[PDB]
């Protein structure tokens, strides 16, 4: 079937759209060449729906179907329990979209009787009605990028009541299954330093090992009606309320499955039949889904010891070597399957016989050395969309702070300490907002963070050694160097001197902000310290940080 059919009315904005990166004082500090940064805006959502638009056909096989009887088995050793009203609201962040029926993500968070009275009544609805489709609003994304201009991706999801009641019926199923169903190879369980040591370890199990990643052109359209129903035969294998059952159906029929594309005028835009991306389930059944075809390709494929990493539509996998040429023929192979399956390559797969080739999830590993010398792998990505993004957050204040969410992740990086811990900390000492809390995403769920937990959040994700790494790999540093050159980056020199004087800056602030100078940029200095363990760190709730993935799925903590 046809993934979108359209009536021609547009997808419309719901407020200002900028395209240009928006300049201040600190732009230049940071980046020069401003014209090679962009937003995407609503404008382009024309392009994007020619590109999301076309015709599937799945031809599914015995492979196909072996291995969703073996996901089910273990799917079939899943509990999952019903989520209260109460328990569903306090996971909706404070600035989700407000619902069409006079309240919004403030109302829900309160409990607030408009809020649950409605909520509640959407509930019984889908107890009630298995059928008529819900309604979607259809918006384009604004991401900043550099010029390589890519069109906007585009978001469709129901409406907050709605989204309440989805997590009432599958937060714990999305949380949970996953990880039991994957094993290992589920993504989203792994901290970044767990990763990278996932992704070792993997390696080093081979004999001789060979990876490739798969990257599935536009993966959410290539979902099929088939798909949304295998994955729903998934999740009822699970031990559920009879209440909970009832309301997977429901929106597996009603939403999940398909249904009307609104604009955000009121506008019907058209029809879709594949996966929308502003759905709870949206991050695990593109897992489940990408992780079943691609299982299934390995064994078309003749693949040997296939050991997969799968993080919703993004797919690594490490086996046993054929040899170069038969590697090569192999993957020509994995693709004709996934093809058949629905889900055709953007890029061709490429053989990589050097770890550190390999992206997956836009990251790489790396090498560099402790404190001791001892070399240390962590995981690292060019840093250019990255740049970009800090370039505009240091103009516009936005929604996500992509900067602390990639000092979170990358913290162990060359470019994340020197360059973004010495820019933004730089920026909160001058507005005095240390202590005042940003919000960012990790893994598609947003969390409100305060930079001034930084040390201790890094210790605890990464350990200290972030706070000591050096000699990092020629490949690195060039590959930093060369993006600070396109990007009119002030070259690494200067913000090693910059950051002497931010790290100064803070010690003198005393108390946290002086952890955060010593700890963050002890790199900067001749006279390093000892870094030991930070006291206050154990106190740290950071249970619920990499357990699961929940892009698209409106989920706050
Ligand atoms: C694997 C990591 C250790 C490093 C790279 N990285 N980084 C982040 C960051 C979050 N904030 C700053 S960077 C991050 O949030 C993600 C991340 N990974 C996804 C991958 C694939 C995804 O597929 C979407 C779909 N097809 O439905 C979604 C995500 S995510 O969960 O939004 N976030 C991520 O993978």
């Amino acid at each position: 079937s046809m993934s979108y059919t359209w009536t021609g009315a547009l997808i419309t904005p719901c407020a200002a759209e900028e395209s240009k990166l928006p300049i201040n004082a600190l732009s230049n500090s940071l980046l020069r060449h401003h014209n090679m940064v962009y937003a995407t805006t609503s404008r382009s959502a024309g392009l994007r729906q020619k590109k999301v638009t076309f015709d599937r056909l799945q031809v599914l096989d015995d492979h196909y179907r072996d291995v969703l009887k073996e996901m089910k088995a273990k799917a079939s050793t899943v509990k999952a329990k019903l989520l209260s009203v109460e328990e569903a609201c306090k996971l909706t962040p404070p600035h989700s979209a407000k619902s069409k029926f006079g309240y919004g993500a403030k109302d829900v968070r309160n409990l607030s009787s408009k809020a649950v009275n409605h909520i509640h009544s959407v509930w019984k609805d889908l107890l009630e009605d298995t059928v008529t489709p819900i309604d979607t609003t259809i918006m384009a994304k604004n991401e900043v990028f550099c010029v390589q201009r890519k069109p906007a991706r585009l978001i469709v999801f129901p409406d907050l009541g709605v989204r309440v009641c989805e997590k009432m019926a599958l937060y714990d199923v999305v949380s949970t299954l996953p990880q039991v169903v994957m094993g290992s190879s589920y993504g989203f369980q792994y901290s970044p330093g767990q990763r990278v040591e996932f992704l070792v370890n993997t390696w080093k199990s081979k004999k001789n090992p060979m990876g490739f990643s798969y990257d599935t052109r536009c993966f959410d359209s290539t979902v099929t009606e088939n798909d949304i129903r295998v994955e729903e035969s998934i999740y009822q294998c699970c031990d559920l309320a009879p209440e909970a059952r009832q309301a997977i159906k429901s929106l597996t029929e009603r939403l999940y499955i398909g249904g009307p594309l609104t604009n955000s005028k009121g506008q019907n835009c058209g029809y879709r039949r594949c996966r929308a991306s502003g759905v709870l389930t949206t991050s695990c059944g593109n897992t489940l889904t990408c992780y079943l075809k691609a299982s299934a390709a390995c064994r078309a494929a003749k693949l040997q010891d296939c050991t997969m990493l799968v993080n919703g539509d993004d797919l690594v996998v490490i086996c046993e070597s054929a040899g170069t040429q038969e590697d090569a023929a192999s993957l020509r192979v994995f693709t004709e399957a996934m093809t058949r399956y629905s889900a055709p390559p953007g890029d061709p797969p490429q053989p990589e016989y050097d770890l550190e080739l390999i992206t997956s999830c836009s990251s790489n590993v790396s090498v560099a050395h402790d404190a001791s010398g001892k070399r240390v792998y962590y995981l690292t990505r060019d840093p250019t969309t990255p740049l970009a993004r800090a370039a505009w957050e240091t103009a516009r204040h936005t929604p996500v702070n992509s900067w602390l969410g990639n000092i979170i992740m990358y913290a162990p990086t060359l470019w994340a300490r020197m360059i973004l811990m010495t820019h933004f900390f730089s920026i909160l000492l001058a507005q005095e907002q240390l202590e005042k809390a940003l919000d960012c995403q990790i893994y598609g769920a947003c969390y409100s963070i305060e930079p001034l937990d930084l040390p201790q959040i890094i210790e605890r994700l990464h350990g200290l050694s972030a706070f000591s790494l050096h000699s990092y790999s020629p490949g690195e540093i060039n590959r930093v160097a060369s993006c600070l050159r396109k990007l009119g980056v002030p070259p690494l020199r200067v913000w090693r001197h910059r950051a002497r004087s931010v790290r100064a800056r803070l010690l003198s602030q005393g108390g946290r902000a002086a952890t955060c100078g010593k700890y963050l940029f002890n790199w900067a200095v001749k006279t390093k310290l000892k870094l030991t363990p930070i006291p206050a760190a154990s106190q740290l709730d950071l249970s619920g940080w990499f357990v699961a993935g929940y892009s698209g799925g409106d989920i706050y903590h």
